[PDB]
């Protein structure tokens, strides 16, 4: 292969692979995409009980990095005039109207600014009936769109509302509208029989496989799908979505725009955004368990760095995505088995920052 395929495995063997040992990951898959040429690697297995390796047909779990097709969905709604951010859930959700959870705007859903909705619904709520009746039931408590808590009930309502405005459900949405818009040949909510043969297990802590459909309201939070290629598809979309037609251009472009900064992370739907350079102590602050677990003050803003880089980490969902404008250039991990997020963001961040322009 040419000099770059060289130059790319050998950051990537230094840089991701040691992590199999050290935590004891079953399989991986890390891709870059830069100056619109991909390049991927491969270690480890797919399922540990069938002895099948990773390859570029294996289908992983997204986990939390799922919230950014939601976002995308969000944004292509939002652009063909399905819904506007400032709309409330009952407009669509119409149990929900006269409700104290219709006080709140679909933007303030989307980026967790409820002032009342924590990382999971509480365990009682196991149905989709029942994830109705909490929302019925729901109070407020911090000032609505003040603090920012990281909370898959709210990105889940978010999308809902979003499937209801479509009028179809929100695998639909995806499976339907959003991933073929952006290209994506092998992204599912729901894996067919005819790719279970590529669907990757997950592995906990435990080194037990599992697999489960996702919770109500799970698929928007943590319940897609991908294998690398799509994943490399998906980060050209959003590098180059000048490229795409209007309708997921608009789609793409509509997340990135930051609407809040919690100190130097700014939220924007899906993805965190930074100016950019970022500090690595930048990138690690941003998933801190004061950030990821407790709310934060959310301050205003009026304008956005003036040059921007974007991640999302996605426990057993070791996930992570990154992507730089100005170099065009990306880069995604995807893995069976969880591995601290700390880890993630450090090794793309050693990558991203030694491969030559």
């Amino acid at each position: 292969n040419t000099p770059k395929d060289q130059e790319i495995k050998k950051l990537v063997d230094q840089n991701f692979k040691p992590l199999l040992e050290k935590y004891d990951v079953p399989g991986m898959a890390v891709g870059v995409i830069q100056n619109n040429k991909k390049y991927e690697m491969y270690y480890g297995l797919q399922s540990v009980q069938d002895k099948k390796a990773v390859n570029s047909s294996t289908i992983f779990e997204l986990g939390s990095v799922s919230k950014l097709f939601t976002a995308t969905a969000g944004g292509y709604a939002k652009n063909k005039g399905k819904i506007s951010f400032d709309d409330t859930p009952g407009k669509y959700w119409k149990e929900l109207k006269n409700t104290p959870i219709d006080q709140v705007n679909l933007l303030q859903l989307a980026t967790y600014t409820s002032g009342n909705l924590a990382l999971q619904f509480p365990d009682e709520v196991k149905t989709d009936q029942q994830v109705l009746t909490f929302f019925k039931d729901w109070k407020p408590k911090n000032s609505i769109g003040e603090y920012r808590q990281y909370s898959n009930p709210s990105i889940g309502l978010f999308g809902k509302v979003v499937a209801l405005s479509m009028n179809k459900p929100f695998d639909q949405v995806l499976e339907k509208t959003i991933f073929p818009a952006l290209g994506l040949k092998h992204s599912y909510v729901n894996v067919p029989k005819t790719q279970m043969q590529n669907y990757a297990f997950g592995y906990n802590q435990e080194n037990q496989p599992i697999r489960v459909n996702p919770g109500p309201l799970g698929a928007p939070a943590y319940g897609v799908k991908s294998t690398l290629p799509d994943m490399l598809s998906f980060i050209h979309a959003n590098l180059n979505p000048q490229k795409y037609p209007a309708d997921i251009q608009r789609a793409i472009n509509e997340t990135h725009q930051g609407r809040y900064q919690v100190n130097t992370m700014y939220q924007a739907l899906g993805w965190e955004e930074f100016s950019y350079p970022a500090t690595l102590q930048t990138l690690l602050d941003s998933n801190s368990e004061q950030i990821v677990m407790k709310p934060n003050k959310v301050t205003a803003i009026s304008k956005e760095p003036s040059v921007k880089m974007y991640h999302k980490t996605g426990n057993r969902f070791g996930t992570y995505v990154v992507f730089i404008p100005k170099e065009n250039i990306g880069l995604v991990m995807l893995t069976n088995k969880r591995i601290p997020n700390e880890e993630r963001i450090k090794a793309a961040y050693a990558v991203l920052n030694a491969i030559k322009k």
